Formats: C-alpha cells, structure tokens, sequence
C-alpha cells in the first residue's frame, strides 16, 4: 500500500513559531509557555560573524532590543539570557498554543521533521536524519535560522534540533534546544568541514524490510551472513558498523516478515557489491537510510497523533 | 543551500479532519464550514464493494446513521447528500477552524501535499504528484480513505484530492472535492489497471534547474537541441512530450540561471541516453519528476504561508 518519506503533522509546531529581530537581523524563534528560544547569532551583524564574542555583544543588548512578533501581534520581552548557543527571551504572555513538549538530544541515525520558516512564518515541512558526521541535509536559506526539528509521540512534541549554520559545502549544522551544537560545529563563519558522511546501516535494513512488506522483493537472495562478515563489507562501502543492538531493534520487522535480520544483511551485501543493475526499490535507485526501524513500523501500521 | 521534497505546513488542514462512521466502516472526513465531505463508500460493507449500487444503499441511511466525531466531540448531522463519489454531511456547527479555501481540480503533473489520517487523526504529511495516468503514488492503509491533498497559497488552502481506492498494483486513486475521480477509476472493487506511468518532463527539467542553483552541475554539457528532436528521445523513454507552454513556464528558472531551456533539454537527453554512470543529482540516482517549476521557484526563494 505504498511507502513514502513522511513528516509529522506540523500544526502543533506552527503555533509556536515567531519572528525575532535584533538590529538588522531577523530570524525565527520558538515560543513555548512564556519563553522564546532562538539562535544567539541574532545579535550579530554579518561583520560580527567572522569572530564573534557573544558575551561582549550581549552587554549592549537590553530586553527592548529583541523584537518578538507572533503573527501580527507584538510580544513584550521581560528578560533574556544566553544558554550555550541559544538565547531564551522571557515574554510576559504564555503561548496559548503551547503543546505538550520535551527537549531531546538525539543520536546520529535518528530522524525528525523540520518545519522550515522565514520571518516566523512556515514555508514547508520535510523529514531529515542526524547524519553520522552530525550534519543534516536540509533546505535552508537566509532567514531560516531558528527553524526547528521535532518528533511527535501521540500528543507530545519532542524538539530535537534548532537550525543555525550552513557549512561551505551546503550541508547544515545546528543545536539541540539547550543550545549545544550537534557535532563539533560552532556559530562562527570560519573553516569547519564535515567528516565522512557514512550510511546509516540499520536504517537501510529497516527500509529493505519496508520494501518487502510493500511488494518490492527482487533483492532477496539465497544467502545469509554474520555480523562480522557483513561489517567487513560495510566498512568498505562507508556504512556504519551494525551492532547487536541494531539487530535487536529490527526484531519486530524480522518477525512480521519472517526474514531473519542476517539474511537481510546478506541481501544488502549483494546490493552493495553488485549495485542495483538499473532497478529500483520503493521508487529509489539508491539505498535509502533516512527511515528508522521505528519509522517503518509506524508507517506500515498507521500510528496517529493528536 | 539544499533542496528537499517538501510538503506544505499541514496545520490548517489538521483542524479540518474528522472521523466518519457508518455501520462497521470508519474513515476520514473533511469539515469545512458546516459540511463534512467524505467518500461515499463509507456506506458499503466489504461485501457491498464488489458491485455497489450507491443510490440503493443510501435509501437505507438516515442522518443519525452517520457518526461524525471531531476529536472527542460528536457533531450533529442535520442533512446528507451524494455528489458524484462523495457524501456531503451537513452538521449543525460550523467548523471554527475553517481556513480560507477553494476546491480545485488539478492537471496531471501538478503536485500537492497529502495529510494521511486514520480515524480522523493525522498520521503524517508527504508530497505527491498527479501522475499522467491519473494515479498517485501514496502511502495509504485501510482507514486512510478520506485523507486529502492540498496546496496552500499564503492563507488559502486549495483542496485538490480526496483518497478513495488502492489498485491491485499498489498505486492510489481518488477524487477531487466535488467527488469526480481523477482518470477512469471507479469506487468498486474490480479489475481496473493503470495505464503507462510516464515521466513528467517539465518537472524533471525544473529539478535540474534546482540542482544547478544548488551546486550540482556535472550533467551540464556543451549541447543544445530542439523541441522536436528532444521529443523523439522523450517518447523513446516514456517521457511526456514537452510543449512550448512548458518552455514558457521554465522561463524564470532559465533567466535566473542563464541556461536556455533547450540547452537543459540537451543535458536531459544525454542523461536519458547515457544514464547516471553511478552519480547522483541532489541526492537522487533517478531523475525526479515530482517538483513543478513553481515548487522549485518557491523553495529556492523561501516563500511562506499564514
Ligand atoms: O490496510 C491494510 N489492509 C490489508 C489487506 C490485506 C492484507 C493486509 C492488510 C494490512 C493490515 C495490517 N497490516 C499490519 C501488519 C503489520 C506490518 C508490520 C508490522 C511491524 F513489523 F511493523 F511491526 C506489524 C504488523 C498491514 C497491511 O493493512
Ligand atoms: O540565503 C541566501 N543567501 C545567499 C548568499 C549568497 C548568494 C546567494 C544567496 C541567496 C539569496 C537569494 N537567492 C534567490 C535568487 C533566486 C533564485 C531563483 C529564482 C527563481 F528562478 F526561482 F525565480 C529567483 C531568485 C538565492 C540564494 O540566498
């Protein structure tokens, strides 16, 4: 019945997006209860961004210098502080649309939805993964800083990403909602290069399970393998090593399809060695690695949210 | 700065989804002002679906047989009628969350977002195209019927699709919001096969323009072509014929990049003849055809919505 790259419904997050302006710089903020969270580089000029001293730049800013606008209506800033690379602006009004929420710091390989915004207004929603090199491959133009990534479990939004930086290579870097960057990146306009973008092996396997459930099975073979034997081939192809924890997480997909995890590893190994020979799997000519095992279960089951 | 398959923010549509139950069948409805729109096959049993006489089945249904539930709260049905393949259930309460909206019947090649729902509750959002054979390639399980497709232009939601049927081949068929199917499909469980799924040429070209804007340009060559010469190769590869209307629509992308439309056609022609040779374009090993020229402009510019 079909399998699609699918984002969470975005309404709960749309009701949290505001515009934040400091000086000549405008980007997005996240309004939850009576706090607005945004990237601290809102206080920088494009001059400042080469070597900013954020503590010093903040000395010159008062509450009234942070212009916060929710739709057409202005919010009153009654306090501000810096936590790592985010500012927290206390406003005098609790966001009436605040959903149940959590702040979560995700691990490489985990997926989330991004609500890309400009000037506090939603532009679109798409699905991303935290890459093993701690970048994400997004769609972000100037003014999109402060857009957030999130997951939803029924009624509760877990915010995991806030967007801050584009690297010279066109990939993206950002923080969790406590303001700590994922990976080694900093909020300065300098030479920072991403490391190897390896493939998230457990996600590829989950997606192969999804393909089998949906009728694409030409890649199933007569072979099996072992974790160590498969991992020799994964390393050669810049795939993440597969662990027993990963095998365990694939357990429910293995059980429903009747295909042992290591048998699916042997299918993956032949795909890596032989290529696709011009065929497709679930409409892709590449092996997709931005579906987690939990994503596959969810979509193949029809789980929903408030 | 990156280019992603991107859906519209879904909040405005989330506030319109309800659950509709008739007998033992539950699916989704769309609540706009004081009318709930849903597939007429809600009145069928799985028996009925082999050869339904919808007019006859409706004789046995009264207002009180249609159970409409918005979140936890029941809506009072004060009238019902059948329009083509949709039912319209008049309720006694206008949806307080009704956005500005229109009903639009789209053309093959046009794209839209789908809010997949189960039991009136949103599950996820993804982007789709109306295929040239009038199917869509979605992600729909039992109970997702009545999920809708839509586009947004600033504050106004244009609803273009309601989901009704999965064909035996795993592709999807549905109606506009006046209840007329796209293509030749009917709401009966019978032998209906899709025609040729051809590639939407103008969308592929738009996506190649997007790639150039974002740094992927290895596929640009030293050649040009003509509409007629390109169309001979398109036919061979089951690509839609390119028209002068299509060339005109690509005009703004041509102007911004400085690459004449027919020059990009010559790049596409070499890609079709030679394949990708194992390379990728914007993270795909296939030529993507579910971005319209307007989608590319929008995403490459940062246009937003209420
Ligand atoms: O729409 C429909 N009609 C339908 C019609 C005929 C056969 C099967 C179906 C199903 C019914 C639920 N069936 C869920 C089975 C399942 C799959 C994966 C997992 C898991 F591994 F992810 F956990 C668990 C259960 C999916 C297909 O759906
Ligand atoms: O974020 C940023 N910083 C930035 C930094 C350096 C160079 C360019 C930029 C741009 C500035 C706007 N620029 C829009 C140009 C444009 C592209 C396509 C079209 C169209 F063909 F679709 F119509 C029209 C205009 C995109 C990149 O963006």
């Amino acid at each position: 019945s079909g399998f699609r790259k699918m984002a969470f419904p975005s309404g709960k997050v749309e009701g949290c997006m505001v515009q934040v302006t400091c000086g000549t710089t405008t980007l997005n903020g996240l309004w939850l209860d009576d706090v607005v969270y945004c990237p601290r580089h809102v206080i920088c000029t494009s001059e400042d961004m080469l070597n900013p001293n954020y503590e010093d730049l903040l000395i010159r800013k008062s509450n009234h210098n942070f212009l916060v606008q929710a739709g057409n209506v202005q919010l009153r800033v009654i306090g501000h502080s810096m936590q790592n690379c985010v500012l927290k602006l206390k406003v005098d009004t609790a966001n009436p649309k605040t959903p149940k929420y959590k702040f979560v710091r995700i691990q490489p390989g985990q997926t989330f939805s991004v609500l890309a915004c400009y000037n506090g207004s939603p532009s679109g929603v798409y699905q991303c993964a935290m890459r093993p090199n701690f970048t994400i491959k997004g769609s972000f133009l100037n003014g999109s800083c402060g857009s957030v990534g999130f997951n939803i479990d029924y009624d509760c939004v877990s915010f995991c990403y806030m967007h801050h930086m584009e690297l010279p290579t066109g990939v993206h870097a950002g923080t969790d909602l406590e303001g700590n960057f994922y990976g080694p990146f900093v909020d300065r306009q300098t030479a920072q290069a991403a490391g190897t973008d390896t493939t998230i092996t457990v996600n590829v396997l989950a997606w192969l399970y999804a393909a089998v459930i949906n009728g694409d099975r030409w890649f199933l073979n007569r072979f099996t393998t072992t974790l160590n034997d498969f991992n020799l081939v994964a390393m050669k192809y810049n795939y993440e090593p597969l662990t027993q924890d990963h095998v365990d997480i694939l357990g429910p997909l293995s059980a429903q399809t009747g295909i042992a995890v290591l048998d699916m590893c042997a299918s993956l190994k032949e795909l890596l060695q032989n290529g696709m020979n011009g065929r497709t799997i679930l409409g892709s000519a590449l092996l997709e690695d931005e579906f987690t095992p939990f994503d596959v279960v969810r979509q193949c089951s029809g789980v929903t949210f408030q």
